């Protein structure tokens, strides 16, 4: 017996990398019809990965909620479930790319149910040994009716896909439909851990933050031949043939670690994350995922200028999805302040202003630029430099800021 | 005034992911003497590079030891920080390809100015506002002291730097001198925060653990052309030529998540991490990020059966020093046992021989097969697959193990 924060920590850090791997492919895209439909299919790959590794997740999450504890054999059986999770978007892109082909549909619906059968083993070890899991389970008044919930919930998905593989040898589509059924149910037919949306969110943005500092040093140190040869040995003009990759770095670190500080804000006075905050946090991150993409097309050559208001519309439409995700979760909480928020950040509260505006930085940043992308499209991209240098600032003279509209309302 | 262990554990990710950045060009070396070279080349700037960020993270941790609370201007400020730190690993290997290039050496010694810039900021904007430091920083009558002492330590990097930055245009070797020096002072002339140590070989471990499943989902999956071209539309046998990928992903998730495991169990039972664990800790990330290597290198072809000895031999040695690193770590902690230990695992203790096991499991069973590689060479390669099998089973049943080793000595 022995305490479980940092197996759960290590969980959270294994699937945030589980769940951003399939940005990978769309950030090496390269930059006609042909390239831009792959561009579709490797973002909505992406997507839809992503979201099947936050079930995971969430699943998981709420898998450990149950079990309180943990011990070695429950260790171990978290690294096996976490290695069986692992396989997730490898094998959906897999099937993905051979819709008609049942050998994908089967290797999924064997890794869904490999993922169910380790959890239902966790399961049974944790009730067989009951000072392994929570308080309210060690006294629920029927603790094997707990068990025969939990088995249930966790066998569920894992008995649609085997239907599922069974189908996929004669009806392919019935297959699909059990299939997107095993993620629809549990929320078309309660709170989420904030110690675990906290970490998966951290692990999200440090990874997205630095998706584009690993690209450049895995392929832009210059070579040494090269240097001497393309650029006459001047090394300051071989690194100058990088400078768009170090731009569009620095744009995405600043928007996603601005982004994330907005969140740690906004999570430094929530009590207790209901799952529609999860929902909306996990749609907030999956639209982060983009931000290197969209920073990479903007930072790209302007084949013509038509092409460069387009590729600040689309960075701006990315990040203003971004950030209104997280303005919608502000709401959402904000519904229930009674016991979401703390009472500095209540209605009327000393800090609730002052949240409001951070988190509507970023939203209304991007509103205004995309505006200006329609009404003053000839600055545009000017417009849209001037934000990625303007919203840092005004994130560092936020205070200042509030207060000016608080005495510009009192002396209205 | 906010409490800081999220942003810190966004800092933890953010260097993680740094230090283990440039072990990408290692694994993507694919394998005469020019390749041995090469490989060797970018072991040894990978773990430069991976030694430099660790002392970076070294340097934030105890900063921020002294930084108790954080703000939003502090929040901010540890970005722009975490963005400067992200350059050392580029700005080193660009650095080593061009030794006799004065650009390199100054670009090298502007980033480590800039992060301690950014870190002398941070330290003066924490000591102006006392209530930010620490309790115990706070009720001292040495403040300024104190400023004066941290403001030293975080500025001497940066003027030694900068100094050097001065020789390259003079005297290259000197400015490797003082670069050297940098590094070297600190240690030649303090307990680490054991949550920090904790954070950064969680992502460590979580890093290496996923780098060869990234990879193969990033490369590995069949394309339909290829599929009915190359292997007569049979999708099995497109996977099949991906087989060795798999089982070199397996090993190397079940090794990493192993030794994750011993960690984890040790330092479940560590009070407070003293610096000397630290640096044993730091080196056994630093010969874990080494184990995909090995596993690609054991699952690769074998032309003569001389060079599946010595790749065997080599995944034996990282195994061996990753493994013997932690091994030392808990030595090193049992000599300070009062302070560094919980009673549990003292000697003599209740856990104190399961603790010792587990941790030495590994380190021994790379011992036997790198013995059995040069007595029972011939079976040498099926041995290390045994062990491979062996060694979590043995995880799984340690405590047994444990039992039937005290009855032996019992009954002797
Ligand atoms: C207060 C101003 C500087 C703060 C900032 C920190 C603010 C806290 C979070 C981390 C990032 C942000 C920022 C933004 C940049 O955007 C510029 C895009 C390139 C470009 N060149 N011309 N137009 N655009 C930026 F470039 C930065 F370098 C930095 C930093 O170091
Ligand atoms: C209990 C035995 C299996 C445990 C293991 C899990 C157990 C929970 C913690 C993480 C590891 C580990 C493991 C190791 C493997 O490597 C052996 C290569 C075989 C081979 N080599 N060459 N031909 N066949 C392994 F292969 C595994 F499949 C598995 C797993 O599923
Ligand atoms: C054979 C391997 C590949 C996959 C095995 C999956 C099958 C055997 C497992 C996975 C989930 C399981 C199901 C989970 C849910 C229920 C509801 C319960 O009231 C009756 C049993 C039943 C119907 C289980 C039967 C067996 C089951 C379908
Ligand atoms: C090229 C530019 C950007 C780099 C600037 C770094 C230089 C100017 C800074 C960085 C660290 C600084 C030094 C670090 C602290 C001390 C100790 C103090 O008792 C005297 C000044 C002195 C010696 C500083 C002088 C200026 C210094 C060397
Ligand atoms: C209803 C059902 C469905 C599927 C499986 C199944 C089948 C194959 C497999 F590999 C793993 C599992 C799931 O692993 C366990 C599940 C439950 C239990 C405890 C149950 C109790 O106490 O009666 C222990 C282990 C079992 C029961
Ligand atoms: C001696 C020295 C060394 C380097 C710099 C320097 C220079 C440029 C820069 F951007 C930041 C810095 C460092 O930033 C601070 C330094 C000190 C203080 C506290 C005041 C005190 O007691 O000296 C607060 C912040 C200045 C003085
Ligand atoms: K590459
Ligand atoms: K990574
Ligand atoms: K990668």
């Amino acid at each position: 017996i022995q305490c479980s924060q940092r197996m759960l920590s290590f969980s959270d850090a294994l699937l945030s990398i589980i769940a951003t791997v399939m940005i990978l492919p769309v950030t090496h895209t390269e930059i006609d019809r042909s390239v831009q439909r792959l561009l579709a299919t490797r973002i909505a790959v992406y997507l839809m990965t992503f979201l099947i590794v936050t079930v995971a997740w969430a699943a998981h999450t709420r898998l450990f909620q149950v079990v309180g504890k943990t011990d070695d054999t429950l260790a171990l059986l978290n690294l096996a479930c976490m290695m069986t999770i692992t396989f997730l978007p490898y094998t959906f892109s897999l099937m993905v790319t051979f819709p008609d082909v049942p050998l994908g549909i089967f290797l999924f619906c064997v890794c869904v149910i490999a993922i169910g059968v380790v959890q239902a083993l966790i399961v049974g070890y944790a009730f067989h040994f009951p000072h392994l899991l929570s308080p309210q389970i060690q006294r629920s008044a029927h603790r094997a009716l707990y068990r025969r919930h939990v088995l249930g919930i966790v066998l569920q998905g894992p008995a649609l896909c085997f239907a599922a593989a069974i189908f996929s040898l004669f009806f392919v589509p019935l297959s699909y439909l059990l299939m997107v059924t095993v993620i629809l149910l549990p929320y078309v037919s309660e709170p989420l851990s904030k110690e675990r949306v906290e970490a998966f969110s951290d692990g999200v943005y440090a990874i997205v933050a630095t998706l584009l500092i690993l690209d450049i040093c895995e392929d832009n140190v210059p070579d040494p031949k090269d240097v001497k040869e393309r650029f006459s040995g001047s090394l300051v003009a071989a690194l100058s043939a990088t400078g768009p990759r170090f731009l569009a770095y620095f744009g995405s670190f600043a928007t996603v670690g601005l982004l994330w500080f907005a969140h740690h804000s906004l999570f430094l006075h929530v009590r207790k994350a209901t799952r529609a905050m999860g929902l909306l946090n996990t749609l907030s991150l999956a639209f982060v995922g983009g931000l290197p993409l969209a920073y990479q097309q903007t930072s790209a050559f302007a084949r013509q200028p038509r092409d460069e208001l387009e590729r600040v519309r689309v960075s701006c439409t990315i990040i203003f999805l971004a950030s209104i995700f997280q303005l919608a979760m502000w709401t959402t909480a904000l519904l229930h302040q009674a016991e979401t928020l703390q009472p500095s950040v209540w209605f009327g509260g000393r800090e609730h202003v002052l949240m409001f505006a951070k988190l509507a930085l970023y939203p209304c940043a991007s509103l205004l630029a995309f505006a200006s992308t329609c009404l003053l499209s000839r600055f545009s991209v000017g417009i849209f430099h001037l934000m990625q240098i303007a919203v840092p600032c005004a994130f560092l003279l936020l205070r200042l800021l509030v207060g000016l509209a608080l005495a510009t309302l009192r002396v209205l």
